[PDB]
């Protein structure tokens, strides 16, 4: 009940921790970010606040132990803060949570990501656009209506949204992002109905992006253009879809009013503009979308696969869906994309597929379509095996049952990789046809309906394999199975490193209306702590994830 700072005051600046202390607060400071300190690991925390400033990690801890109520207290705790060793990058996004109010810590928080790459800020920028929800409005408002026409109707100590801003004007490809994740959260029609403040915060974040824009030099007013003509070309892309799902008749007469559409630019302007960013990958130019290829994909949705025609002469196929919400698809491969980045970051390529997916709203959105990949059950439909896959697309005499030993070393890494990230994320309703497989030999997972433990059956398996994919490696007795196994393992390893990076992206998404978060926010980090198994050392966590693979495989068989 007697407050931190008056049970210990700044007189024992001096206070070293014993032996057995030192461990007490190594394993508190360890803690996953959103573990619930006790009050008395608090107090132990408080209490050693001046050995503690020697470990950067330490400060997140800290920071929660304060009452900022207290002003003594909070004078105290922002003396700490500017002593502190300055945390890493990757830490400070936990200072930008709901769980810290202080607006010197949200300014630290945002001083210490100024330190990081754009290749950085992109990785994390779905997360920071949900931060913005716990930042201080009235400044926001203080920096100066349909959100997606301010774009199109032009007018004749930094916090995160000065910060976001600032950098998303020099780097055309944040910029693009920044643009498509505010847009996003503005069309949301809960944060509308349910907090209509928050939705005025991101309208007001999306009118202050406009205005530094236009304020910029040539290169920049001219970003402002660009995102205008995505703007207006999403917008008649909508407009073809509601034409094309408002025709009564078939796939044939439905794929016969697409092509028209496309073919008419004078009415659509859809096949021939000038050089505009692709919304999914802004780094592709595209110089329109070629007509007489579009068509409707084989299923109840019926997006619209289409062919851009690239600055460099390619062709950029996605997926457009209208009628559909692929937030939780977006944030999944965003995180998928992060994995994949880290294991490559400790020398792992696991050979990985993290496509591109882009929410355009909360109604309608881009996925890229992986050129020459088919679902797992039409190879096995077609050529009975996966084996049998890649004898005819890769054969070779002296490799692993005559195949590219190539083709083999990727299709068992990713594999391996999938196997260990689908376990983390708990994807469910794993089957053959959200199962794709390439000629390379990549195998990859799609249409992520179903994540953090939810299946349609109450009981899942943990680890979602199937004899096929065994049978692909040539069965259990195989070398490929062995290197499987192994690659799991390392896999789990490196990821379990940058849990505290992980749960703290999670962490910023509780808010976000991604369905299978928003059915239980205050549980959504556990589920993805649980699965780290960070109670267990390396080498236990090792034996747990080759118990995992060997009960998953002997059940299959
Ligand atoms: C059998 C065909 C043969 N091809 C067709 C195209 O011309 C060349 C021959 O091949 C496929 C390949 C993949 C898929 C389908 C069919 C069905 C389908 C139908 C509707 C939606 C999806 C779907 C949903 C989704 O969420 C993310 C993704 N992908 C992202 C990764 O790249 C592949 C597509 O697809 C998918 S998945």
């Amino acid at each position: 009940k007697l407050a931190r700072s008056l049970r210990s005051g700044p007189s024992d600046h001096d206070l070293k921790p014993n032996a057995a202390t030192r461990d007490q607060l190594n394993i508190i400071v360890s803690y996953p970010p959103t573990k619930q300190l006790t009050y008395e690991e608090q107090d132990l925390v408080w209490k050693f606040r001046y050995y503690l400033t020697n470990q950067e990690k330490a400060l997140t801890k800290f920071l929660k132990c304060v009452n900022w109520d207290l002003p003594q207290e909070a004078k105290q705790a922002l003396e700490l803060l500017g002593k502190w060793k300055p945390m890493d990058v990757e830490d400070s996004l936990e200072l930008l949570s709901s769980h810290y109010t202080n607006p010197t810590v949200r300014r630290y928080a945002v001083a210490r990501l100024r330190q990081a790459d754009d290749e950085d800020l992109l990785m994390y920028l779905l997360q920071l656009v949900q931060a913005l929800k716990y930042e201080n409005f009235d400044d926001i408002k203080n920096g100066l209506i349909d959100s997606s026409q301010i774009i199109t109707s032009p007018l004749p100590e930094q916090d995160l949204c000065t910060f976001l801003i600032s950098r998303a004007c020099k780097n055309s490809t944040l910029a693009n992002y920044l643009y498509w994740y505010v847009i996003v959260e503005c069309e949301d029609q809960d944060t509308q109905q349910r907090d209509p403040k928050t939705h005025e915060m991101y309208l007001n974040v999306m009118r202050r992006f406009s205005q530094a824009l236009l304020k910029g030099d040539k290169s920049v007013r001219v970003m402002r253009s660009l995102l205008a003509a995505q703007q207006t070309f999403v917008d008649r892309l909508v407009h073809l879809m509601k034409a094309v799902q408002r025709e009564s008749g078939n796939r044939k007469k439905k794929n016969e009013r697409l092509q028209a559409l496309l073919g008419d630019n004078e009415k659509m302007n859809l096949s021939d503009v000038e050089l505009i960013p692709l919304p999914l990958e802004p780094q592709v130019k595209i110089r329109g979308i070629i007509p007489e290829t579009a068509t409707l994909a084989k299923s109840a949705n019926m997006p619209a696969q289409l062919f851009f025609k690239t600055e460099d002469g390619g062709k950029y196929p996605v997926l457009f869906k209208h009628g559909d919400d692929l937030r939780q698809d977006q944030l999944i491969l965003q995180i998928i994309s992060l994995m994949d980045k880290l294991l490559r970051k400790e020398n792992l390529d696991l050979k990985l597929t993290p496509y591109k997916v882009l929410a355009t709203s909360t109604k309608h959105g881009f996925l890229q379509w992986i050129q020459g990949s088919v679902p797992v059950a039409e190879v096995l439909d077609t050529e009975g095996s996966i084996q049998n896959f890649f004898r005819k697309y890769a054969p070779s005499e002296n490799g692993p049952n005559g195949i590219s030993a190539e083709v083999m070393d990727t299709y068992v890494k990713s594999c391996a990789g999938y196997c260990v990230i689908t376990y983390i994320l708990g994807v469910g309703d794993r089957h053959l046809d959200n199962l794709l497989l390439t000629k390379t030999g990549k195998l990859f997972h799609i249409d992520f309906g179903y994540i953090l433990g939810r299946d349609p059956k109450p009981l899942p398996p943990p680890m979602k394999l199937n004899k096929e994919m065994v049978e692909g490696m040539g069965g259990t007795q195989s070398e490929q199975y062995q290197e499987f196994r192994k690659q799991c393992y390392t896999a789990f390893l490196h990821l379990r490193r940058y849990s505290n990076l992980i749960l703290n992206l999670f962490s910023l998404m509780v808010d976000a209306n991604i369905p299978d978060i928003a059915l239980e926010p205050d549980k959504t980090v556990k589920k993805v702590q649980d699965k780290f198994r960070l109670d267990l050392s390396d080498e236990e966590a090792v034996h747990y994830m080759q118990s995992l693979i060997d009960e998953s495989v002997h059940a299959l068989f």
